[PDB]
């Protein structure tokens, strides 16, 4: 039997690739998305030509509220419905704007999604992966620049240092189910689509290896370790794969 | 004249004795508390007998809803109400209790230990900075094991790594205001009244520096002098007052 | 034309697994060793029956001294003249036992060994290394998961191995401008001292989440062997743990 | 009595602030120095015309050898021969240069930036407890010790190394009531050789104020660490940074 993925914002960018090399290792993938409908059905459709029957998509908001953790007992259960079984859950989707401290969406609203999407969703899906259940193992997308955080995204950032918390304590948890826990960090990847490229520049010459932001395929090849065989003993360790841009001084 | 404080979770154990020491040390004393009513008004009562009209209570509930920025914006406003000005913002409050992966919903479990230990923090900070010869400065209660969290204790461990998060983006974001943003993280300190001899004394056992735990007065010590004046050019520090606890390996 | 490795303390235990799956890997090898002569050349003369001509050994001691530099040169030096080209160094051979505080060995035998041989030669070689420099060039250091919740009395070892965090992060920083990647593989309990009895290794054991047992030589070998490959070409800097959970386990 | 202080590099700068602000708290100190004898006495005359016989001088070089262990042996008797007593050690010393990995001999290299970060603490730490109330150790270390400066690996091992030993000593020494806990500045007193546009560039990084920190602002930190309001933090490494080492490139 194939095993099964569900990989949050799948569509596109980075989520695209880490659900493309799953498949291409061999997985069958959920492919969850949330406004992206279009590109995810192009990648499931992509994807179903390799081999048939082998992705399907979902579709959810992972902002925080009453109805988030249906939501992502849902997103598993399509998993299992789809394929049988749910081996890996990749928890990569992710909202990403500033939140400043000081003077059009509520706060109330920034903190649902950027706190709901980085890290309230990641356990609820945590919890509804475990509480169905071999190498089966989760991965989150954290951030390498965590305690270097930019400017005025405070709640960006807590949400991704939530994150690690969950990381390290789902790991300790869920080692006696045999279920393992880590996170791929990166620094610069694909940057935002229609940021100027001068502006993108100034980012890609702050990366000591080779001047340049990571491709979602590099960020996508840290995942794919985690989840095999050959990391059967690493458990709550996070991953940088940042060019050595978080050791960068002011 | 008196600077004043805002204590969150002040009517009792480290709360209080950091209120206590700050009133001490010539502040007033905005003392908020949650369900402790009693008690609260009780130790304005204390100070206040002590240098007439520096202290009042304020009531709210820190956990996460749609209100809770309204709730901290007037926690803020009731220190100004009360005092004219607002120097120092102490977020002691927090729900702690476990919240296994495998009668609260989940959806309320998330509410009260996320809001508590962070998004309230956050809240407050952002009314606190709102508002703003002057020495402000935020002092967040963080937890010295973050990284070797308790097990099942998920989301209380996500609040608190959030926590981190926070006291560093608005280190960052309100230094070019003066605001001082810094924490101070507890190992074992009083330890729940609803818990026995044995466990305790298990906790005790672990700690190196005199195998016991902090007295609540020695971790407002060092939340006294992360307010003072000798403290002036911290900011992002978090100060473990532990023990020792967090160096032991298992 | 294969690419050659130099992997330290490379005789036995994780050393020799990391160079028998470097080699397996398609690269040719330097077993360096101190003492364990014979499991060096019983190492390298299996590998070498395997594909001719890709293992050699080279002694030297790793303690720090005034010579240490060139005994660190040499041992770069042996990769080139065999194999004509040097690609990848693991800094693996330590030294290791307690340096108490208060109270054999002279302290200033224990430092230079401690110190010696898990920071100071790492350092000498990662220079040399480079100094002597398609391509894909890594430098992986063999850490310790338990660097913050240290042992008892083993203050002089503990030194040592956050220096090699440092040098991992100065180096990866230093060296990416010329494509040298710099990380490392942080084992919390693999295998344990042979010395040590039974019963203390399943108290060791026990304390690992991950299935109540010590990481192999292998597992750590594959933590290795993905740093150095291809599929780690964005990653330097970066120290992985295989620890199990163990490093998140409170006391 | 009063209860007495060893800071090593003493002479000037941050350590001398801290040996002032120790005095100032009713501290009698010992001012170690290696080549700055002349500061050194200044100080401990300007000391002792406050209170006298509370301040007495101490040399030694804390490069790595075979002698550093006796010199620091030496440097805690000196302490005890002057007061009584040796109730604080504040490990300040620190040589400080680039020492770049493709291009002294390095060994020199290791011995100085390796022996005064790492290995002289480490000895001193031996004999302060050995020759064992409010006992503490304060380590001098450095905020920007995970972004280091380019080029300074040896120098960035040492007081990596110091984060180690802070911690292994805290765990190992608080079986004797002795705290063990570190100070970490990311910019404060430029190097006297600095270009004056190299300093501002430096103070332009600064979150908090674009200034570098005063001596002073170091040695406060010290001081609590010190005080009877720290009695329960051992292994604790406090910034002091104005937020430097939060500022992403
Ligand atoms: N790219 C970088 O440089 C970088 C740097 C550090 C960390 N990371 C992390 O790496 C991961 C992948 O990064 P990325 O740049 O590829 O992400 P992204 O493009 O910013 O976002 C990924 C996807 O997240 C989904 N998302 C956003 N808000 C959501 C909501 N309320 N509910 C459900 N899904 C939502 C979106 O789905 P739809 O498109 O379907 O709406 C989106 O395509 C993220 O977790 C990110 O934080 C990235
Ligand atoms: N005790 C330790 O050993 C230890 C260890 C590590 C960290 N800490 C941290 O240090 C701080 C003090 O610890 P502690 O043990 O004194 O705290 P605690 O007794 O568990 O809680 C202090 C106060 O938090 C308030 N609180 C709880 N839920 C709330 C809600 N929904 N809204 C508003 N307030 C709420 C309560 O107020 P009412 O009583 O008024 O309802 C309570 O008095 C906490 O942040 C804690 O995480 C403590
Ligand atoms: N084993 C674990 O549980 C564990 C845990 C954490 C980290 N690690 C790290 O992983 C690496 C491998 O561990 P291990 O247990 O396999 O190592 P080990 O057996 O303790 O040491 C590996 C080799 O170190 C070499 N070595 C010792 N002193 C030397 C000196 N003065 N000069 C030159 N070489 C010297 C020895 O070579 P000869 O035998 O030829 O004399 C020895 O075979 C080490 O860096 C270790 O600290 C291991
Ligand atoms: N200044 C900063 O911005 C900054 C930043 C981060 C960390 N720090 C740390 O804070 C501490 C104080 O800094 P600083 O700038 O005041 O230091 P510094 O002036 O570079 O050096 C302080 C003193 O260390 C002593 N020293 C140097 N080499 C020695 C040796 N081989 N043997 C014995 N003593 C030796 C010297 O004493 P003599 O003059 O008597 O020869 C020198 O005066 C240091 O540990 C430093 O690493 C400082
Ligand atoms: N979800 C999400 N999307 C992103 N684009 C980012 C980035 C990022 C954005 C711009 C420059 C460098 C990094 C950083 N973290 C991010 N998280
Ligand atoms: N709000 C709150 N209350 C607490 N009692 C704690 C503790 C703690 C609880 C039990 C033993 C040791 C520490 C740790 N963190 C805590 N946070
Ligand atoms: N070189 C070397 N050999 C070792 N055996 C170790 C260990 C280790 C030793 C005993 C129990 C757990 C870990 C930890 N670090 C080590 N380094
Ligand atoms: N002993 C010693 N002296 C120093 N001057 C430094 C510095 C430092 C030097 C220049 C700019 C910023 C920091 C950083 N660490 C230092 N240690």
């Amino acid at each position: 039997e194939a095993p099964a993925a569900v990989v949050t914002g799948a569509a596109k960018r980075i989520g695209r690739a880490i659900a493309v090399k799953l498949h291409q290792t061999g997985y069958r993938v959920v492919i969850h998305y949330h406004n992206s409908a279009e590109a995810a059905v192009s990648l499931a459709d992509e994807l179903n030509k390799e081999r048939s029957n082998t992705a399907v998509v979902c579709q959810a908001d992972l902002t925080n509220s009453n109805v988030l953790p249906a939501s992502c007992e849902e997103i598993i259960n399509s998993c299992f419905r789809a394929f049988g079984r749910c081996d890996v859950l990749v928890n990569n989707a992710s909202a990403f704007y500033p939140t400043p401290l000081v003077q059009g969406k509520t706060v109330e609203t920034q903190v649902a999604e950027l706190i709901g999407t980085n890290a309230i969703a990641p356990f609820l899906l945590t919890m509804s992966f475990a509480q169905r259940q071999s190498n089966l193992s989760i991965v989150n997308l954290c951030d390498a620049m965590v305690d270097q955080p930019c400017m005025a995204f405070s709640l960006y950032n807590m949400g991704k240092h939530a994150l690690v918390g969950l990381t390290q304590s789902a790991a300790l948890e869920l080692a006696p189910y045999g279920i393992r826990v880590n996170g791929v960090a990166p620094g610069v990847s694909l940057l935002p689509v229609a940021m100027g490229e001068e502006e993108k520049d100034k980012w890609r010459r702050k990366v000591p290896l080779g001047r340049r932001e990571a491709s979602a395929e590099q960020i996508a090849d840290a995942v794919i370790f985690l989840v095999s065989g050959s990391a059967q003993y690493i458990t709550g360790s996070i991953i940088k794969v940042d060019g050595g841009l978080s050791l960068v001084h002011a």
